[PDB]
């Protein structure tokens, strides 16, 4: 049983709180767990209008990795859009990373633009139902779109099978967020030597009602992970609906990549 | 003979450092019963964007509740449930909006009175529970030059004294969203006493457990004696966060409060 | 000759740079001088859209005073709108302040709202010529108006008699700024015990082409300073056009209030 | 026989840590002569809103110049005057917009060549002037994992080595608006050499003074020998900031550059 240090990264609009059931499950097995709020997410004091790119949004992860003591390596687990924070972080700190785990997540590649899987997601799931959109101009003049996720979308598409206490928690702490899609479209592609070299484990469920089966299967086909684990049932938030299954897969990842 | 069942609009108020999130289990339980439930973040709490150093008094901290009550429709009344330091939010709200309040429910909460300074039950709480263990304190200077003490609750105090019997997912949640907070105790000491007409007139239900490891039995009993509640409900077992360890029990007590007052 | 520690505070849109001629003149006389960039001003990295009130904008001054060693007192010199930063700071740190000096500045009082002298200024000088205006919503939902000062306004009204090198410097480092007028209108009035008790010296010139003679005379009449010094000629930026005169008056203030 | 006087469009480029502001005396002097003058802040310099830790190479740092040249009208050419490290901005710009550049003027500046790595004159500068006295250094990791060294220039180095003979108002100004900066030296070392067709083809005028106390006489003379300028103007006296201590003299030299090349 290898014991590992996992860094859990929530998706846009959410915060470290979505890992509140998975963090103690992992700790029951002796793992070290760090759950971070990205900029303007969870209780991070910055507002989304001051964040200018997805790399800036990743700052809490990059600062953490910047400070990781020499010779320590982590397994970064990212849910939904956090696959982009894993790719950004892996290009900067490749040697600090034992493996990246994508949990019903975007799986960026090295061959297309950084926005490519965001484009495919939006093609697959174009209607975000009652989500509201806003814009602001970032410091270099680009128009950034933010969203405030709609509660029907939260109930039916993200937290489909979650407990009412979990769905209510989500409405009480959800924040605005942004794909920074147009800034990712202008971003240099992820490198082979950094992100391209990381070990990559893809966890998913075909009962996900927002990262739909055909988009997740397109992703796997588009850039084959080292391992794909498919959990039966649950929903998009497997760290809430299938917490022990996810904890079990991550023990297999710690065993395989330490 | 005649029995009555009533649906009510509850407004749930967290204590300093916390947010609307500690009510995430009690809010669905009450809605199961058909009640309307509002859970508000007070200033600089939960995901409220303000920082505590921009807040200058416990009144200023109460703004989300006051705004909410200002907006209530003509003839709508609510029952305000406040946990721990939120009894001061109930007293501040009651002196501004007495006719919009059907009852105040104090849930392992400070029970201010009208006879003493607004800071009086805070002094007694601290005499009772002077050591906040690994809690860290800070200070800032407010808009009129008062030194305000803020605190970052320590994780052992969180585990052992506030969330004693809560599950690990609930304790882990608390650590992920807890904010700085302040008692504003010295500015409460300079504050006009709560009025009789406002706060003194409100119905007051006191819910508590003698297993609470931070608002301790001798303090809670002193408050009940100091300012007799219209009704007291002691819940056996649980811990300070009865809305997490005794959610159904608190929801059923709150149904009785609605039947009686709403 | 008393030697004093002066804290110089620029007006909105400007930064510590407007004191670049007055700071060495004061230092030639043995004074300690601190020139601060307020939030989102000079080279301060914050952008104006993240600042939510004039009290927040005053943070560099309040942090400085927060840290002033016990028993030290300063003379805060504020130009144009910086009279509001002196009043905000004096209510929080009255005992740290030997005197407030208003240099062609707003002179807030205790009897009216904090926005009252801003209203009178705008009544006196309603047209800011080629200045541009923008708005953003602050974190509590108020609409904040920002301005980017127009260069004709800069040349003719603010830097009227200044050297071309000084006017060119102003265009190279000017930033956006805000009066936060509507938040000042909702702000508790300045207190008697803090701001009301400070010694107050008013320096002005009747050749000021933006804080016009009748507004400055209305201010003096509205809340009589302990001392009024009137410099002949120059323009609105007396610390550039009459630097030695200003340095001389401030030596008299150090002598009188230490 | 026939004499020629020409008005030109000069684009003035500050060195790392500085901004458009060090040109505040030379810009009016040139406009006195009827020239059009643009002085740009490069990324994270002057009042540019970007922070240096978001910039990943000296090319990325040069974006304001590149954007400006992209926007120049068809047939407009400019003379780029760069001080100290800005000779690298001139070389980066010239390999993208050679036909918009009438001449590059290196003003107590790095004079990159096409034969060696882009980092070569930066290595020679540091061999020549290894001790930056009270300058503080920091590091951050860029977008592909390179460690970038940034510096906050020390005030004694500012006073004695960069602004030696400048007035106190100019030295005080520098302290009030100086930013962090970076040579990006290791990323320049990995960079493709400047091309012959672009940068190699540009006219190059080298202005310098042997009284410069940071770009020292032996370094400046080595650069002139290393990559012969089309014209050299040595200004007697002054200091590193000749656009402040010899503004009129630099403006008159720049009139000669316009007469010759614009």
């Amino acid at each position: 049983m290898v014991t590992a240090h996992f860094v859990l990264i929530h998706t846009i609009c959410h915060g470290a709180w979505i890992w509140h059931k998975l963090k103690p499950a992992l700790e029951r097995a002796g793992h070290k767990v760090t759950a971070l709020d990205m900029a303007a997410s969870g209780i991070d004091p910055r507002q989304i209008e001051q964040i200018n790119s997805f790399d800036e949004y990743s700052e809490p992860l990059l600062t953490f990795l910047e400070k990781l003591p020499q010779g320590e390596k982590v397994i970064i687990v990212g849910e939904a859009c956090a696959g982009l924070n894993i790719a950004i972080a892996a290009d900067r700190y490749v040697d600090k990373i034992a493996a990246g785990v994508f949990h019903n997540s975007l799986l960026p590649d090295t061959v297309h633009s950084p926005s490519y899987t965001v484009e495919k997601l939006l093609e697959s799931f174009p209607d975000w139902r009652d989500t509201e959109y806003f814009t602001f101009t970032n410091i270099t003049g680009e128009t950034i779109t933010t969203m405030k996720l709609g509660f029907v979308l939260l109930r039916e598409n993200l937290f489909t099978k979650c407990t009412d206490g979990e769905y209510e928690l989500a409405k009480m702490v959800m924040r605005k967020g942004s794909l920074f899609q147009n800034v990712l479209a202008q971003r240099p592609k992820f490198t082979e030597k950094g992100y391209g070299s990381i070990k990559k484990v893809y966890i998913w469920t075909d009962q996900d009602k927002i990262f739909l089966p055909d988009f997740q299967r397109w992703q796997i086909a588009n850039y084959k992970p080292d391992k794909v684990y498919q959990v039966q049932g649950g929903d998009h938030k497997l760290q809430l609906t299938k917490t022990e299954e996810v904890a079990h897969i991550l023990q297999e990842v710690a065993d395989a990549y330490a």
